[PDB]
């Protein structure tokens, strides 16, 4: 759709509807055609007092933070700080129970460790309760060999990734990938200063927004606007576009295929999916029956490097939002739909499916 106005009703005529169909109250909306982002408002962030859901409008990214903590592993990767080969162990050596050899970076990374559950306990609240919650862990499958999805895998990750550079996780995030992108409204804490900008999520037609957890920051902790995650989305697309340093390495590490997983692969936090592809099956790949699943994964030997006709994509969720992205190197084609209503992912990959399937 060349024209501006075209791009609107394209992006129109699929969210209105779905917005009303699941009851969400807004949404931030980015398209990239051609490599340039436009920007689609819809409804409310906050409902009591009215205010609209505009581009500055922080959204909590939920799970797709994920793809700020692989893009940070792959950075301390390009840097010699940490290696995916290496055995947890060498990031965490009080971690002396045997179940954990064989397990590897790798394996947090990319969920794929033996069965780390879904979420972290909520009965662990420091760093001692959270060490013997993976002394206690017991493996249902062999490590390297079956993945499930898991903020309790990929949120160890992060947290190890970062102590070789001697830093807290905000700070490596904050310093390594966000300021260096210039992502200057992309939060772990959002600002007591930039609260106004900040939606509130719905629940049971309750606003809230996450709560403390342990490993929050590395699994589903970020929060920006769409004008950030747009940037987010570009810099991914067309890594080229930066200049030969551990970020932009970095960057190509997390969209390396390291796992085949039915029709999917596996990145550091980003998935892909060869394009074009079949709406049927990344719709229904996203349906937590089979996205949350424990799914036999075939090892990629020297992870393959990116290919650009990929549908590169990740949902993200928490209690009061639920946003999506997708994008394809190949057609410099993506979109970003970030909403204060955790609907189901299905509903989310289809509505980005019909948008760019239409450009």
């Amino acid at each position: 759709p060349m024209s501006e106005k075209q791009l609107a009703e394209v992006v129109e005529r699929t969210v209105t509807p779905l917005m009303k169909a699941q009851a969400i109250p807004g949404m931030a909306v980015a398209v990239i055609y051609e490599g340039q982002p436009h920007y689609f408002t819809f409804g409310k962030a906050d409902v009591a007092a009215n205010k609209p859901v505009t581009p500055q409008t922080l959204f909590e990214l939920g799970s797709i933070s994920k793809t700020f903590t692989g893009v940070l592993g792959g950075d301390a990767i390009a840097r010699g700080e940490i290696s995916l080969g290496d055995p947890v162990t060498k990031y965490w050596p009080e971690l002396t129970g045997k179940q954990w050899q064989g397990i590897r970076m790798l394996d947090l990374a990319t969920y794929t460790a033996g069965g780390l559950p879904l979420q972290v306990p909520d009965e662990v609240k420091d760093n001692a309760s959270l060490l013997r919650f993976y002394q206690n862990w017991q493996p249902q499958w062999k490590p390297g060999t079956t993945r499930l999805y898991a903020n309790a895998s990929i949120g160890l990750f992060g947290a190890l990734a970062v102590k070789p550079s001697g830093m807290s996780y905000e700070q490596a995030i904050t310093t390594r990938v966000f300021k260096p992108l210039k992502l200057d409204h992309t939060w772990i804490n959002v600002p007591k200063a930039e609260e106004a900008h900040y939606a509130w999520g719905y629940r049971d037609g309750k606003a809230v927004h996450v709560s403390p957890g342990m490993l929050d920051a590395e699994a589903y902790g970020v929060k920006t606007n769409v004008q950030d995650m747009a940037s987010w989305v570009m810099v991914n697309m067309k890594p080229d576009s930066l200049q030969d340093n551990s970020l932009r390495k970095g960057l190509t590490l997390a969209q390396s295929r390291y796992w085949r997983v039915g029709a999917m692969y596996q990145g550091l936090g980003w998935e892909m999916l060869n394009w074009p592809v079949d709406a049927k099956t990344v719709v229904e790949g996203s349906d937590n029956k089979v996205a949350l699943a424990p799914l036999p994964a075939r090892e990629v030997n020297p992870p393959a490097p990116p290919v650009n006709a990929s549908w590169v994509h990740k949902t993200g969720s928490t209690g009061g939002f639920g946003s999506y992205v997708a994008f394809i190197p190949e057609k410099q084609l993506g979109i970003v739909m970030l909403a204060n209503k955790s609907y189901p992912n299905p509903a989310r990959v289809e509505a980005a499916y019909r948008i760019l399937s239409a450009l």
